[PDB]
C-alpha cells in the first residue's frame, strides 16, 4: 500500500517545462534565458533537473496571458496581480502563468522576468510564501542586480534534499 | 519558509457525505446502495463512520459530471479517466467525481460503481495507489464476477496504518 | 459567400438534447417527463423538433450541479440563482444548467422543473428575458398549475417561424 | 420579448488590434508581418483600416493559447481545431485565438499563419464560411506554394456586401 506524501512535492527529480507562448516584451532568446536561469536557482541546491520541451505536455507549462486565461485566477490588467503558479500535482499543477498586461524585462525596469519566474517556480516546486522579508518567496517584488537566500534554500531542501552539496 | 502541507488523515472519525447528483445509468436506490457499500468497505475495518446528508456541505461531496465540471481536471469522454477524488482536507478535500461518459452499473455491463467508488473513497481517506495488483487501490479495473467483495489485506493494512483497526 | 445570421439561433430544425445527470429530488422518469413537456412548449409553435440522446454530444446538454460546475456562472447554494442556459451556438451554446441546491419538483412546492426548464429552453433557443410580466421569459418565477403566453410565441416565431399552424 | 441580436458589421471603419502574445514557432517580426498582411487582405478591398495597439484594449484582441484558454471553447492539441474568432461586437467580439499546439509558419512547414489569420479576420469582420471551395472563407486549409496571395472574388463580394468597396 501507499499513503499520500506529507507535502505537495514532485515525486520525481527529472522535471520538464514548456514555454507555451511568449511575451511581446522580450525576444524569445531573452525569455528562454530568464526561465533557464530561474530553474537553475533551484536545481543548484536540490537534486532536481529541468529539461525544456518544445511541444506536448510538460510538468511545468509556462504561459503569458491576460484577464481570463483558463483557470480560476483571472489576471487584472496592468499592475496588481503579476503572475501565479500552481503547486506540484497533475494537470495544471506546477504550471506558471504571467500577466502580459505587465511589462516583462531583462532589466531593472518593469518586472524582471528572471526574478519573478524564480519566485513562481518556487511555487511550482512546492513553496508557499515566506515571512522572511529577505526571501525570494517573500511576496513583495524588489529588483536585485543572484544568490538564493537561505530561507528559500532551507525550504526547498526540506522537500527535495540538497542534491550534490558541492 | 512555508510549504504546502497535506492532511494525512481526517482528524475526526465521524464523516459525512452527500450525493449531489445522480447518473442516468442506475436508479437512485442503486446508486445509494453502491455508495453505502463502498463506505462500509472502509468503516468495517477502522473506527470511521459515515453519515449521509441530503443538503448543505458534507465532508465527502460526491458528484457525476463530464468533460470540464468545475475543478479544471476535466474528464475525457468514454473510457480513459473514470473518476477522481481529492485527499483529506477542507473544501474539495475528500470529494469524489465520477465521469458520466462512462456507463456505471450495479453489475458488470460497464464499470461497477460500488467497486470504483470504494477505490475512490480510499483516496478520500488518505490512500494513494497500491503496487499490489490484487489491491482495491491498484489502479487497473478488474471485475471478479462474484456477488461478494472482500477488502484485500493490502488495503486493510493501508487504511489501518492511518486510522487503526475498528 | 455567407455573412452571419442576424440573431443567435439554431440553423437547423432537428435539435438534440441529453440529460447528462439527474437531481436527487425527483425520479428519472419525472425529470424526463418534465423536460419532454418543456421542449414540447416550443416545438408546438415552431418547426423545431427535439430528440433525446442518451450519450454523446447533443445540441442541448442538460445538467444538475452546484457551485462551480465548469463555466463562468457558478451557482450559489440554496435560493438566489436557480438555473441558466446559453444561447444557440457551438459547445456550451444551448446548454442548460440547474442548481441542485434548489429543490426541484413536479408540484407547486419548491421550483417546478417543467416550468423552469421551459424558460431555460427559451434561452437555449435564442430568447432573452421579456418585459411582459405575463411571459414565460419574464425572469420572476410564479407557479402555474400550461399555455405558452403570446409574447413568447411571438418571440420564438420571430426566430424560427410558426411551423404547422394547426 | 427580446432575442439575442448579432452585430452584423463594425459600425466604424477604423479598427484596432493587439497582439497579446506570441507563438514559439515564429519570430516576433514574422508574426507581426503575417497579421499585418492578413488585415491588409480585407482593408485593401473595403473602407476598413487597421491600427495596432501595444497596450490596453483593442477591438480585435489576438492571442495564442492551448487547450482551455479562457473562453470555454478549448483547443484540442495538434491538428483538429486550428483557430477561432468571434464575430463583430464588444468585448470578445472580433477577437481571434490560435491553437499553439499547431505549428505556425511563414511558409509551408505547418499551417501558414498569414493564411489562417486572414480567414479568422474574415470572421472578425462578419463573414461566415463560404461554400465556394476556392474561397479564403472555405473551411478547409490548402496552400498554393505561391509567394503571392490574391483574395478570391467570393470573399471580395462577401466583405464588400457588408462594408462596400474601398
Ligand atoms: C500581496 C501578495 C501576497 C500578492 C502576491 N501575488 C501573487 C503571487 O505571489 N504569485 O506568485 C498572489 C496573488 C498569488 S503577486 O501577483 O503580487 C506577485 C507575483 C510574483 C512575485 C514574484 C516575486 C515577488 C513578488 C511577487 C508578487
Ligand atoms: C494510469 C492510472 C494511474 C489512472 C487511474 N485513474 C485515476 C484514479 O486513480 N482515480 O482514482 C487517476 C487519473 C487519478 S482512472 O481514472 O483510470 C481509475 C479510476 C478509478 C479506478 C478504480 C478502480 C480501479 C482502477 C481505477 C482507475
Ligand atoms: C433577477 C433575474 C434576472 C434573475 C434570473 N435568473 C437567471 C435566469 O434568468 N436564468 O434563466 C439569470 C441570473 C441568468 S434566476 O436564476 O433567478 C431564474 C432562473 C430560471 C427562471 C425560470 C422561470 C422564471 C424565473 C427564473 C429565474
Ligand atoms: C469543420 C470545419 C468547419 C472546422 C473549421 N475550424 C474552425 C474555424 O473555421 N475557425 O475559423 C471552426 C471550428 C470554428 S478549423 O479550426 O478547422 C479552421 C480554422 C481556420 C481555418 C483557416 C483556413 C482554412 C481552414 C480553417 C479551418
Ligand atoms: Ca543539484
Ligand atoms: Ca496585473
Ligand atoms: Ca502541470
Ligand atoms: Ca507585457
Ligand atoms: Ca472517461
Ligand atoms: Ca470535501
Ligand atoms: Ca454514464
Ligand atoms: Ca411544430
Ligand atoms: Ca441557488
Ligand atoms: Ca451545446
Ligand atoms: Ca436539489
Ligand atoms: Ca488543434
Ligand atoms: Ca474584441
Ligand atoms: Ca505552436
Ligand atoms: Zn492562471
Ligand atoms: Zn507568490
Ligand atoms: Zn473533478
Ligand atoms: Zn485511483
Ligand atoms: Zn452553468
Ligand atoms: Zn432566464
Ligand atoms: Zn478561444
Ligand atoms: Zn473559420
Amino acid at each position: 500500500y501507499n499513503v499520500f506524501p506529507r507535502t505537495l512535492k514532485w515525486s520525481k527529480m527529472n522535471l520538464t517545462y514548456r514555454i507555451v507562448n511568449y511575451t511581446p516584451d522580450m525576444t524569445h532568446s531573452e525569455v528562454e534565458k530568464a526561465f533557464k536561469k530561474a530553474f537553475k536557482v533551484w536545481s543548484d541546491v536540490t537534486p532536481l533537473n529541468f529539461t525544456r520541451l518544445h511541444d506536448g505536455i510538460a510538468d511545468i507549462m509556462i504561459s503569458f496571458g491576460i484577464k481570463e486565461h483558463g483557470d480560476f485566477y483571472p489576471f487584472d490588467g496592468p499592475s496588481g496581480l503579476l503572475a501565479h503558479a500552481f503547486p506540484p500535482g497533475p494537470n495544471y499543477g506546477g504550471d506558471a502563468h504571467f500577466d502580459d498586461d505587465e511589462t516583462w524585462t531583462s532589466s531593472s525596469k518593469g518586472y524582471n522576468l528572471f526574478l519573478v519566474a524564480a519566485h513562481e517556480f518556487g511555487h511550482s516546486l512546492g513553496l508557499d510564501h515566506s515571512k522572511d522579508p529577505g526571501a525570494l518567496m517573500f511576496p513583495i517584488y524588489t529588483y536585485t542586480g543572484f544568490m538564493l537566500p537561505d530561507d528559500d534554500v532551507q525550504g526547498i531542501q526540506s522537500l527535495y534534499g540538497p542534491g550534490d552539496e558541492d
